[PDB]
């Protein structure tokens, strides 16, 4: 019912190591449950809120081990670097690691340890020694970037068996009751605290447009012209359905001599740290990406997001656009789509085998098409999917305004009802 305010020493720790002056509410609710109440958590946090602080902060505060489990190996490398820049010792642990590195974890060097779901199953005795010798503040089972996953996730029911005293934070991307029930049974969570941040990003304007037949003609509205050169109005990410289309979009932007970078799924640590530096320093105006996570696209002042093609589904779409406007200033997210787009092609779906995943692909395909075809508020459609209920239109202060979405804006441009309270 009531959450106590963080004490002085807790706020000071958050300032020294994470560079924040105060907690956001759901962050504190999750942190306080884990740190002070030792309670299992299922935390529904939309992207951009600060998921990663909820499991990084407690172990740093008490100087103990925090165990983070995630299937995305490159993302965990990116976080370990970010933590090292913040003076926080962290490592990514696997069988490929030296026996020497395992020594430092036993001795307690690393506040935050990253492992894959597979590694965690085969080294349970190692964890209990870490519990006995050093002490574990929490176990973070992310699975909020889960795509096409398995046995790996059902082998984690042993954590509460081997480590009954260690709280578990389960981060998730939807408020779905079905997902929450599955997570609770899989992890054997005990009366878990449930939180939800909500999913709105009021500073993102949502537009959908049809393609015109040529890449340059589609991108022309998004370019401004200095008397010498063409440029985007601001830092821009362009999401493509494939690396072939990324190279096509890249080729057209060279014709205008635009600072561009590509961001794909097999890039090395150096390549990802190079894109990050160039993107944040504005040395490249635009990133054309085939993935929706990692260092390279982690920038605070991305002004424009363009989907050059229909997105695969709402979950990917929400994550992709959530990289924009992280500074809280105005941003725009445009989809450029055609009915023949790859992520809207049903006929390709026949060739792949698995049934009821083709049906899931079918349902996501049809849901995505309904969104792109909608004449109603696009913000309402997205929030209703992630809240798993019917979000009432114009309850939030942004919906129904010229800043909300192209359908609201055009309706207000044609004698719409600017709603007074
Ligand atoms: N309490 C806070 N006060 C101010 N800024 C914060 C706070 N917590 C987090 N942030 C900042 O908000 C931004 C979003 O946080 P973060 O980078 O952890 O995203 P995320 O939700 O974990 O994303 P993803 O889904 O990609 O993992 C970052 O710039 C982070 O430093
Ligand atoms: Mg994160
Ligand atoms: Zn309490
Ligand atoms: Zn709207």
């Amino acid at each position: 019912f009531l959450w106590p305010a963080p004490n002085e020493e807790q706020v000071t720790c958050l300032k020294m190591y994470f560079g924040h002056s105060s907690f956001k509410p759901v962050q504190w609710k999750v942190i306080h449950s884990v740190l002070e109440e030792r309670r299992d958590n299922v935390a529904v946090m939309a992207t951009g809120y600060g998921k990663s602080l909820c499991f990084q902060y407690p172990p740093v505060y008490v100087g103990k081990i925090g165990l983070v489990i995630s299937p995305l190996i490159s993302l965990m490398e990116d976080q370990v670097l970010q933590l090292k820049m913040s003076n926080i010792p962290a490592c990514f642990l696997g069988s490929a690691q030296s026996e020497n590195v395992l020594t430092d974890i036993k001795l307690g060097k690393y506040r935050i340890v990253y492992v894959t779901p597979e590694y965690c199953s085969g080294n349970m005795g190692l964890l209990q020694q870490l519990e006995a010798d050093i002490g574990i503040t929490l176990i973070a089972v992310d699975e909020a970037h889960c795509i096409s996953e398995r046995d790996s996730f059902r082998k984690l029911g042993s954590l509460k068996t081997a480590l009954p005293m260690v709280p578990i934070v389960a981060l998730t991307a939807t408020a779905s009751s079905s997902i929450r029930e599955d997570i609770v049974r899989c992890l054997n969570l005990r009366n878990p605290q449930i939180t939800c941040t909500g999913f709105d990003r009021p500073n993102l304007y949502l537009e959908v447009r049809r393609k015109t037949g040529n890449i340059l003609q589609d991108l022309q509205p998004f370019l401004v012209k200095t008397s010498s050169h063409w440029e985007f109005e601001g830092p821009t990410i362009i999401y493509c359905p494939s690396r072939k289309m990324t190279q096509q979009v890249t080729g057209e932007l060279r014709k205008l001599n635009l600072s561009c970078g590509t961001y794909h799924a097999g890039m090395s640590f150096s390549t990802r740290k190079d894109i990050h530096h160039r993107f944040v320093r504005d040395e490249i105006q635009c990133v054309i990406a085939t993935i929706a996570f990692g260092m390279g696209i982690n920038k605070a002042d991305i002004r424009q997001v363009i989907h050059y093609g229909a997105p695969k589904d709402m979950e990917s779409y929400y994550q992709e656009i959530g990289r924009a406007g992280r500074d809280g200033l105005q941003s725009s997210c445009h989809v450029l789509w055609a009915p023949a787009d790859i992520n809207l092609n049903r006929h390709l779906l026949t060739e792949i085998r698995n049934e009821k995943f083709r049906l899931y692909k079918l349902k996501m395909m049809a849901k995505m098409e309904k969104y792109l075809h909608s004449s109603r508020c696009r913000r309402q459609i997205i929030l209703s999917h992630f809240e798993d209920k019917q979000v009432q239109k114009a309850s939030l202060g942004i919906m129904g305004t010229e800043k909300c979405c192209d359908n609201c804006r055009s309706r207000l441009d044609h004698g719409g009802r600017l709603e007074v309270l």
